[PDB]
């Protein structure tokens, strides 16, 4: 039992595009672009829909980066979330009412305004290598436990 999630980071060799989601699951962190995958859609065309419809940027080629499995106790469906970057985009980033889209340094990254798991896995992003995780949360704060490890097929 678990649903598929789309999750978008734009980085680039100096800089990274996240947004502060303003409701909903995950409000008021930073993080990637992304959402459920519809019926009918490929991973992928989900991913670039997201990040469209989130930041109002135009993604062309996603390089597949990583899959996490996010368990929340008391919870009984999983999120199977699918990790791609991109360096190359079209358009100017746009705030809306759901989203605050921001560039950040790559020494400047918000962990601490971000969800906790992304402490784990953001340095892999960072250095280009590929993962699978799972993490078990209780709530939104609490990792209880969690597994990642680098692979080289996502
Ligand atoms: N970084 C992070 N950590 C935990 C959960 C998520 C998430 C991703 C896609 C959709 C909803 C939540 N993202």
């Amino acid at each position: 039992a678990s649903r598929l999630y789309t999750l978008v980071l734009v980085l680039q060799p100096q800089r990274v595009l996240l947004g502060m989601k303003k409701r909903g699951f995950g409000a008021g962190r930073w993080n990637g672009f992304g959402g459920k995958v519809q019926e009918g859609e490929t991973i992928e065309d989900g991913a670039r829909r997201e990040l469209q419809e989130e930041s109002g940027l135009t993604v062309d080629a996603l390089h597949k980066v990583g899959q996490i499995v996010f368990e929340f106790v008391g919870e009984p469906e999983l999120m199977d979330v699918h990790v791609f970057c991109t360096d190359s985009i079209q358009g100017t980033p746009v705030e809306s009412d759901e989203m605050r889209p921001c560039w950040f340094q790559l020494d400047q990254i918000p962990f601490k305004d971000m969800w906790p798991d992304d402490s784990y896995w953001f340095p892999l992003l960072l250095q280009k290598k590929k993962f699978h995780g799972y993490f078990k949360f209780q709530g939104q704060d609490t990792i209880l436990d969690y597994t990642l490890r680098e692979v080289d097929t996502v």
